[PDB]
DNA sequence: TGCGCCGGCGC
DNA sequence: TGCGCCGGCGC
DNA sequence: TGCGCCGGCGC
DNA sequence: TGCGCCGGCGC
C-alpha cells in the first residue's frame, strides 16, 4: 500500500474535504482562496483539482475553518508523530490549545516561571506597571513531553541516583513540570497583517525561555506564495514553515506560468523556509 | 559501585586536578580563583578542599587553562551523553572547534546559509558594506547529529518513499547536511565584560538559524556567584550555566556564611539559570 | 481662546466627525466598537457622546475608516509638530506613505543599505535564498528630516569645513539621503491578532538600522484597553501607544465601573505604554 | 582659524599624547597596540606619527588608560556637542558615570521601571528568582536631556495649558525625571571577546525602553580593523562606531600597504558602521 | 597569523 | 467576555 | 568592595 | 496585483 505518512497526509486532505473546510462554492471559488484575487483563486482551484475535490458548498465562517484547520492538523501531527518512537522516543503529547486559552505555556517548563510573574504583577499595580510582562503566549496546538523515572534513566546502566544530576529538567520529582517540545501555529488562510501573530508568539518563546527553546513552527493552507513569505522570509522567530499541500502548490505554479510566484516559491523551499506538511513530523524528531 | 554520571563527574575533577588545570600556588590561591579578593579566595580554596585538590603549583597562563577546561569539558560531555542513546538516540558527535579554524557552524544545516552569506560578500565590496556583517559563530564545543537513512526512519514500518517527507532534515541524501545539536560555551573564570560574549554568539544562533536552535548553554568553573550570575541572569540568549562544582560551590558558601553570594546562588539555581555539570548530559537530551 | 494643540485635537475629531469616519449606526453602534461585544459598544457609545457625535450612518468599510485614520492623524502630526521648531528644529516632512507603498524605508539614510541587498538578492537567486533579508518596512506615517548646509551647521560659528565631520549623518552632499525622524503607525480598532504588524515593523526598525532609530510609535482609536494592551504592553518594539481621545477614554471607564478594564488603562499610562493623541508632537521632539 | 571641530579634535589628541595615555615606550610600541602583533604595531607607530606623538614611557596599567580614555571622549563631546544647541537645542548634560555607582541610568524616565524591578526582586526572592535578570545598564558615559518648561513650550505661541499634552516626556513636572539622550561606550583597544560587552548593553538599552531609544554608539582607539569590525559590523545594538583617529588610520592602512585591511576599513566606513571622533558631536544631534 | 583565551588590579 | 479566527476588498 | 578596565600571548 | 486595511463573530 502507501506509506504511512502518505496515509496520513491524505486522510488530513479527506478531513477538510469532508468536513467542507476545503471546498469550491458555486461561483467557483475555492475555499483557501481569496476570492478577490484571480491568482489566488487560480491556484487555489488548481490545488483543489489535483486534491480531488468535488463538493460545491458556500464557504465556511472563518471561525469554522480556522479551529477545523488547527485540530486536522492536530490529529495528523500526533498520529504520525508517534510512529518516530524509535528517532525521537518519550512520554509525547500532542493538543490542540484553542483560540480562547491563555497562561498556557507557564504550564511548561522552560516557562513556569511566567506564573510567578502574572501572580507578582496582579498583587502589585505599581509592580504590575513597572513590568515589561509579556506573558500571553497562546499557541494553537502544543507538543509536551513528560518527565522521565530514574527506572527509565537507568533502564541499561546504573546512570543516576538523588545525588547526581539533581536539576536534569527531564528528571521527574522536586515539583517539575513537563517540557515543551513544540508549538504549531495554524493559520488556514494569510494576509499579510494577521500573519505577524506567529512572529510575536516566536519572539515571546526566544526571549523568555528558561532551557532549550522548543520548536516553533507554522502550517498554512494559504495558496499564494507571496503571502505565505510574510511569515516564512527571515529567520529568529519562525523555525519554517509548513504548506498542507506544497507538491499541488509546486505543480500549479509550474502549470500556470505565474514566474515570479514559482521564483517566490523555491527561494523559500531552497531556503529551508518553506516545506510540506509530511515534513513536520520528522522535524520534530531532530 | 556510584552511579556512572556520578563517576565521570569525578574524574571530570580528576582532570583538572591532575593536569595542574585546578591548583594552589605557593601563596594560598587556588588557580580559579581572583587572588585579589578574599571572598574570591575563600570560595576557591572551600571548593579545592571538597575536591581534595592536593598540588601546589604556579597558575598556568590563561591561554592554556582555557583550552584544557575545554577539551576536559568536551571529553564529560562526549563520555556522559553516550549512555543516553535510549532516551536520545542518534549518530552524536562531540567536537572542541577552536580558532583556528573559520566558518565552523555553517558546515551544519540551520546555519548553511552564512557561507553563501560569505561567498556573496567575498566577490561584491558594495553588498559586503550593505549587509555590514562579517565574522561569524565559533561556539567551543558542538555536538552535532548525523542524519537517518530511509531504512532507519522504515526500521519498523512503511513510513516513508521518495514521495513524501522529502524537505525532513534529518533524512539523509536531498543536499543535506549534518545538524547542530548544542553549542557549549567555556569560560574557566569570568569578568562580567568579557562574559557576554557567549551572549552575542547565542544571539547570532538565534536570530540566524533555519529549524530548530540549538542547545545554547555555558560550561564555567568561576567561583563567585557575583561573577556567574553576568552570564547566567537574564534570558533569551542562554538557555542554562552549568557550574563545574555546584555542590561544592554550594557547601562552601554555607560554610563560609556568605549569605548574600548564597542568596544569589539560589537566585540563578531555583530559577533555573544554573546547575551542575552533571546535568548537562541529561538537559542534552531533552 | 484654546491653546493650539487643544485646537489641532479637536481639529482632528472634527475630521472623523465630518468624515463619518466615527459615527452611529441606527442599532447604535458607534463605528469603532467591535459593535458584537458589550463593553466595546458602551466605551465607544460614552468616548463619541463625550465627542459630541451627532450624526446616524452606516459604518464605513474598513479600507476606507483605515485609510483616513491615517491620513487624518498624519495631518494632526504635520500641523502640531511644525509649532515645535524651537524645541526641535530641523527641515521637516511628514507624509502619509500609504497601505500600498514599499521598500521605502530605504529612502532613508539609516536603511539605504536595503536597496543594495534587495537588488544583490535578485540578481542571484542563490543569494536570495541563502539570505535572511526582511526589508519590508511600510510604515503609514514617516516623519523626515533633510539634511543640513554647511551654512546652517556654521551659523553661528565656524565649526566645520569640509575636511572634518566628514560622515556626520546631518551633512548635505556625497548622496546622503534625509534622515527617517518617526514611523507612525495607525489602528482605527485593533484585534489582538492584527495588531502584530506594529511589533514585526518596530522589530525590523531596530534590527536593520544603521545610525539613530527613529521615533517607533502606534496611534489607535481602539475602544477597548485589552485590545490596545495587546500592541501597548511589553517594550521594545514600541515606543508607546497614543490613543486618538485618550481623556474620554478614562471618563467612559470610571462612570461605566469596568473596573478591571480600569485597572488595565493605568497599568499602562503610569506604565509609559499609553498616551494621548495630544501627547505625539512633543514626544517627537525630544 | 580652523574650524572649531578641527581644534576640538586636536585638543582631544594632545590630551591623550600629553597624558601619557598615547605614547611609545623603550621598545617601540605605541601604547594602543599590540606589541606582538606585526600589523598593530605598524598601524599604531604609523597613526602616532600622524598625531606628532612624542613621548617615551611605558604602557599605563590598562585600568588607567580605560578611565583616562573615558574622561577624555566625556571632554571632546560636551564640548563640541554644545555649539549645535541651533540644531539640537536644550538643557544637556554629559556625564562620566562609572562602576562605581549603580543604578545610573533608572534615573532617566525611559528606564526608570528598573528601579521599581530591582525594589521588588529585592524583597520577594521567589520573584527575583521568576523574574532571573537583576544587573543593570552602566554605560561609560551618559549624554541627558533635562525638562523643559511651560514657558518654553509656550514661548512663541499658546500651544498647550495644563489640560493638554499632560503626559508628554520633555514637560517638567507631572512625576518626570531627565532624559537619556545617548550612551556612550569606551574601549581604548579591544580584543574580541571583550568588545561584545558593548552589544548586551545596547541590546538591553533596544529592549527595555519606554520611549526613543538613546544614541548608542562606541568610541575606540583600536589600530586594526578586524579588532574594530567584531564591534562595528553587524547592525541591530550599536548605531555607530567612532574611531579616535579615523583618518590617520586611512592614510597609514594606505601607506602601510595593508589592502586586505584597507578593505575592511572601506567596509566598514562605506557601511556607516564606522567614522571619525569628529563625527559624534554632530551625529548627537540628529 | 590572529582570534579569543584568562589575569591582574585600578578606580 | 473575550480572544484570536479568517474574509472581504479598497485605495 | 567589586566591577569592568585593558594586556599579554598561547593555541 | 497586491498589500495591508478593518469587521464580523464563533468556539
Ligand atoms: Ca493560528
Ligand atoms: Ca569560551
Ligand atoms: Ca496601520
Ligand atoms: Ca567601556
Ligand atoms: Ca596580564
Amino acid at each position: 500500500m502507501q506509506p504511512l505518512f502518505t496515509q496520513e497526509r491524505r486522510i488530513f486532505h479527506k478531513k477538510l474535504l469532508d468536513g467542507n473546510i476545503l471546498a469550491t462554492n458555486n461561483r467557483g471559488v475555492v475555499s483557501n482562496a481569496d476570492g478577490s484575487n484571480t491568482r489566488s483563486f487560480n491556484i487555489a482551484k488548481g490545488i483543489a483539482d489535483l486534491l480531488h475535490s468535488e463538493t460545491v458548498s458556500e464557504r465556511l465562517p472563518g471561525q469554522t475553518s480556522g479551529n477545523a484547520f488547527e485540530a486536522i492538523c492536530s490529529e495528523f501531527v500526533q498520529s504520525a508523530f508517534e510512529k518516530l518512537q524509535h528517532i525521537r522516543p518519550g512520554d509525547w503529547n500532542v493538543k490542540q490549545v484553542g483560540s480562547r486559552n491563555r497562561l498556557e505555556i507557564a504550564r511548561y517548563q522552560q516557562y513556569a516561571h511566567l506564573t510567578a510573574l502574572a501572580k507578582a504583577a496582579e498583587e502589585n499595580p505599581e509592580l504590575a506597571a513597572a513590568l515589561g510582562s509579556d506573558y500571553t503566549i497562546t499557541p494553537d496546538i502544543i507538543v509536551t513531553r513528560n518527565l522521565i523515572a530514574d527506572a527509565e534513566i537507568n533502564r541499561n546502566e546504573f546512570l543516576v541516583d538523588e545525588n547526581i544530576a539533581t536539576y536534569a529538567s527531564l528528571r521527574a520529582g522536586n515539583g517539575n513540570m513537563p517540557l515543551l517540545h513544540a508549538s504549531i501555529s495554524c493559520k488556514w488562510t494569510i494576509r499579510s497583517d494577521r500573519a505577524q501573530n506567529a512572529r510575536s508568539e516566536g519572539l515571546n518563546l526566544v526571549r523568555n525561555r528558561k532551557g532549550r527553546l522548543p520548536h516553533i513552527v507554522v502550517v498554512t493552507a494559504e495558496p499564494t506564495p507571496s503571502r505565505i513569505s510574510s511569515i516564512a522570509l527571515g529567520t529568529g522567530e519562525i523555525d519554517c514553515v509548513y504548506h498542507f499541500a506544497l507538491y499541488e502548490l509546486e505543480q500549479i505554479l509550474q502549470s500556470l506560468n505565474y514566474e515570479d510566484a514559482l521564483d517566490l516559491f523555491y527561494i523559500m523551499v531552497n531556503g529551508k523556509r518553506l516545506k510540506d506538511i509530511s515534513d513536520l513530523p520528522l522535524d520534530l524528531a531532530v
